[PDB]
């Protein structure tokens, strides 16, 4: 699950995923990919 | 498939999965993850 | 995709999968697991 | 996601996948498998 720092981080992320992989986009937009089903408090978006 | 020892093991497991991975939670709640589609007799819940 | 030699191979396979993994069951029931979406002519069931 | 050079590349690809794996077919039909959700401009089909 993709968890982001901000809404801007979300856009950037949803839009990167068209062309890029999960990890490339995660790193580029400043988003995290968790194991659980819930998104951390620091990456709500 | 996640198989648990007790109902308490289930709660603990369903609630751990928000934040934690499969294996961390499996170990912590005293649940097992099988290959088949059916849950062992010892881990029904 | 699970492809079997006979209907008996299918039963044995669908019933093994409750308790066992894919490969254990494949080998035990005399079924094959293909990459494609179509099942070989020799393993129709 | 499977992206192809031409419609012919698509047919060849959809029809190979019955019997063959992803990568074998990708290579044989002259199609690419991307990470993103969007297909490159050079492999639209």
């Amino acid at each position: 699950k993709s968890c982001c720092r901000s809404t801007l981080g979300r856009n950037c992320y949803n839009l990167c995923r068209a062309r890029g992989a999960q990890k490339l986009c995660a790193g580029v937009c400043r988003c995290k990919i968790s194991s659980g089903l819930s998104c951390p408090k620091g990456f709500p978006k």
